[PDB]
């Protein structure tokens, strides 16, 4: 199943889409600066790109860490990003009441992994009718994603993306099960699957490259960063993605 | 560090406290009946007791699934339970706005395992001044529990209970690391540690697992009856737990 | 099912048996001194006791670290222990050819966890007719112990002990699943189950040992030097207390 | 570090080598039959090839279940495979005494995962001077492979291949950590690393392909698999395409 996001086609048989940006929105000026670099690099390689940032982060490293500029200024910033660069945007929501106003502006709404089972948030997100990025909890099995998808379906929204982030492996460590992408595709109606390589990883650029390449080898709709260094990285991902997507899936 | 809950002393070197009850509040009469059995059984056994139930099941598998009586009905039932039996109660909270109203009624307020990183919920809970039960997420190591505790301390609340409920072990399975209890005591300033045997079993062995955990010298046991233990077996179950706890607590700390 | 080992009754409903001693047999005089201390303490507390050591460490830190005194000298040392103290002894074997000579001297012969699936060693051990201690591999689930047991049963030996040593938990780490004891009892005909706390890993050793013994076990398996040898008495007083309590109550 | 196995160059920046064949040797004819197909497919695709088989299944579930032809007959079959096809071969050894005789015939000798810490077997294998395939145990961290490599070096053999076969993931399940490949390369002096996709698993054809592709994306010396037929062709075409791309990019 493909998802149209403005002029972008997001799907597991389509050229991969890059999701990336900044952690939290501070100001228009800071935002445009970072977004501009992503846009320049991706445009240079012809890679579809969706800008990501949080406007109000509930899961913070410390209590008093800045949550972001908040809903009102945040959405004004996103509106400006969309107008200036002509790209779609993505943000996370954690309050059911925030889903509707966010969806007026943000093309994709993101369900944080820790809230992925919370019924009221899922329903509120579904009812926006927007594209939804479902972050996979690290303690959830790939075949358990079907139940989250079912809850969205119950609430009337099937425009869903599944976002791999790694799985709990003993204490602290995360491991990405390369077989889980296929299990999600098979059990969830071939919805677009994307790979959040950054979470999955907790030199370090070398690790990220190997892990990103391995994931994208399994034929995926997109790559998601919690992030010319970036250009060199994307050249390698694009090379592999173009190879993979240019071949038909195994014959039956 | 001990915590006083009304006349109960909760602590890792005190007699174990039963945090016992049901999955969800369903009606006043059913709640009062179940709670009366718990009170009757624990009183005769001499085990300090705190009644547990959720007012809402916020994360069921269908949006249409029954979620319980809800917050307003729920708090009315807790008020009646407290009035009738004179015991403390515990419930979980799911949204920051729920914390103060729930905390007005419920002695202990609980942070769901799925919501450990909901920093705004942590803050709202801490601000109530109530005793807090922190459910250790299945994805968090025992050494990392200190990070949640730190946040509550930064938010000005030190009346924290640490509750084991198992650790992720491959897909769709949990294991309880018996060493984790000691790690949490060591690294979180010897705050009360309790064991949720009921949610640790998520995938008959409840007694063996319960006894194993309590052998490591814990402030409390957390369990549900109706998976959960048949209510009529509670008395015989608790006889065994009490026998072992009394023994362990009688031995000098090594 | 109980197992008689000389005058000792080993079983999940009997007073726990201590399987204790040392890693590797390095000497004669030091072995006797260490054993003498285990004997004194266990006799003082009235705990059945079986002396343990390896004469040939097959899995060593380095190629050239001492494997131990070897078969012939090892068995001589075991004979001296038996003669001096009148206690049974346990040692491990690694090659089918070692099974007969070892079993003629040693009251229990042990199957190393790493070798527990090796058919030729299993058959050779079984055919001795000796009591056997089966170390559970860390990569093996409790419900699969019955398969090792059935291989022994096929080769004609039912005098089997099941020994817990923890399960792989992410990388370079072990966790002991307290539920595994019950699984083994239920699926393997209530054969004696014992707990190797040493190789499952210190108030740690104490917490872990007590937790395990709380589940009603035939024995506890440990090494000293590993616990400090002089703290043995305090340790066993605590274990005996819990075991005496648990074993004095009928199963529920 | 590359390893020469006859005219084959095995290394992490060389074209991937297929280590392919069957679970166990049953008979000469079927062995030659299966080997012929791998040779035919690999030759026409241009992929270096080493034929794999066990002479003994030392750890089956019943004492009576079938274990293969055994060492004496086993080695006879390998001798004939090398004669007919002129390819190198690989087999696993289970006892120290088997090492020198097996090594006389078999180009690569393999240290089973379960036995990888058996110090006498490590020494015996090292003493043959043969190329050695070290199967990483499912319980062992990738950073711990250097300890096994260190032993072979102290025993005087550095012709070592490191072979991924999955890591224990709860009970009765395996996961392959794609970051382990890089850790092994960085900590073990860039010795050839290969990927046993077959034993890492445990329709399923898509699964094996996806997993093989993911592993080979990390830039590996080889792929270790067992066999259908039509699927072998279909499988290797895709693996080669990916490997050719990856190996053409600068590190
Ligand atoms: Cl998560
Ligand atoms: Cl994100
Ligand atoms: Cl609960
Ligand atoms: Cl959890
Ligand atoms: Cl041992
Ligand atoms: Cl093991
Ligand atoms: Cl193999
Ligand atoms: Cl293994
Ligand atoms: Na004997």
């Amino acid at each position: 199943m493909d998802i149209k996001i403005n002029d972008i086609t997001l799907g597991n048989n389509s050229p991969f889409v890059l999701f990336g940006g900044i952690n939290v929105l501070e100001s228009l000026d800071s935002t445009l600066q970072t977004c501009a670099h992503y846009v320049e690099v991706t445009r240079k390689l012809g890679i579809p790109y969706i800008f990501k940032a949080s406007f109000d982060k509930a899961a913070r490293s410390s209590i008093h860490s800045y949550r972001g500029v908040g809903l009102e200024e945040g959405l004004k910033i996103f509106e400006k990003v969309k107008a200036e660069f002509g790209i779609p945007v993505i943000t996370d929501v954690h309050e059911p009441h925030q889903c509707q106003p966010v969806a007026e502006v943000c093309d994709v709404i993101q369900l944080p992994a820790f809230l992925a089972r919370q019924t009221d948030l899922v329903v509120a997100m579904a009812k926006t009718g927007n594209v939804v990025n479902i972050k996979k909890p690290q303690f959830l099995s790939p075949s358990q994603m079907k139940n989250i998808v079912e809850k969205f379906h119950e609430a009337g929204n099937g425009k869903l993306i599944l976002c791999e982030r790694g799985s709990s492996f003993g204490y602290d460590n995360l491991v990405v099960d390369m077989l889980g992408f296929g299990v999600m595709k098979q059990t969830c109606g071939n919805l677009p699957v994307i790979f959040d390589v950054t979470h999955s990883l907790q030199g370090r650029r070398a690790q990220a490259l190997d892990l990103a390449l391995a994931g994208m080898a399994t034929r995926l709709a997109g790559l998601f960063l919690e992030s010319h260094l970036l250009e060199d990285f994307l050249i390698r991902i694009k090379a592999l993605d173009d190879l993979i997507k240019s071949q038909p899936i195994l014959t039956i």
